[PDB]
């Protein structure tokens, strides 16, 4: 079980094992980098480096640390691992996994067309374990969407980040957040997969959004996309959440799919009354 909230969750690291190559850019808190962790088998890995603005406050360093009281209670090949926190120096950090690939979103848009469907359905098959196993910690994510998920260099995709878009009609009208909207956001997610990274809804007015998939229209089919994964979409957005699959069930799907490759040869901006 998760328990809404650091020490607790997440290791101190000895900033002298850690070593910065590369600056990447700003984040929201501070500034985003990469590097290298020495462990404490003296080990060497990779990764995501993140600081603590100079001159914070109280409020931006709660909110910022709060990200690893959270991610840090996730131990799941498929959720991005928090490998610790640096907070007895300064500049504080937040030390995560490295992912070489980045964000799946711009991942995706930048590969267009060039990847075969049992690589997406894999790519696809490792998000819902992940979501599999924040929904069995009791864990809404209510931020699922592409650019929330990062690839690795052998393609294996991870939740990371502890949006009308992504949001179940239930969670925009009155705020009900449940696994069942977090598989809403599978679904968008599977989309944008199968889409090679093109944005939800485009830029469609927000009203018109939220307006058309209340009245039943849903995203169109994907260029090529398997008749039994669009099938798959249309069923993380039934109207009624009680009625949309667990995530246990989409992983199984995806795994009978991977398991029987044949299927997906089944071939199923204008939005589709469903």
């Amino acid at each position: 079980t998760f328990v809404d909230p650091v020490h607790e969750f997440a290791k101190e690291l000895d900033a002298t094992n850690i070593s910065i190559d590369k600056v990447v850019g700003a984040g929201e808190f501070g500034e985003v980098c990469s590097g290298r962790l020495k462990l404490p088998s003296k080990k060497e890995i990779s990764v995501a480096i993140k600081t603590l603005k100079v001159g914070y406050t109280e409020k931006q360093r709660r909110d910022f640390l709060g990200e690893a009281s959270i991610m840090g209670q996730f131990d799941h090949p498929n959720i991005i691992r928090l490998e610790g926190v640096v907070t007895k120096s300064k500049p504080v950090m937040i030390v995560t996994e490295y992912m070489e690939n980045g964000s799946l979103d711009s991942f995706l848009r930048k590969h267009d067309a060039q990847f075969t469907v049992i690589q997406l359905v894999g790519m696809l098959r490792g998000i819902a374990s992940g979501m599999k196993y924040l929904s069995d910690m009791g864990y809404v994510h209510r931020d699922l969407a592409a650019r929330n998920i990062l690839i690795n260099s052998n393609l294996v995709c991870k939740v990371s980040d502890f949006p009308i878009r992504w949001t179940s009609p239930e969670a925009i009208a009155y705020r009900k957040f449940t696994s069942a909207s977090d598989v809403w956001s599978y679904g968008i997610v599977l989309w944008e997969v199968m889409s090679y990274g093109e944005r939800p809804y485009w830029e469609m007015s927000n009203q018109d959004v939220i307006k058309a998939v209340d009245e039943g229209y849903r995203l169109p089919p994907p260029m090529d996309c398997p008749a039994a994964l669009y099938q798959l979409m249309l069923d993380c957005w039934q109207k009624d959440r009680n009625n949309r699959p667990k995530f246990e069930q989409i992983v199984s799907i995806l795994d009978k799919l991977i398991r029987n490759p044949g299927s997906l040869k089944i071939i199923t901006s204008n939005l589709l009354l469903d």
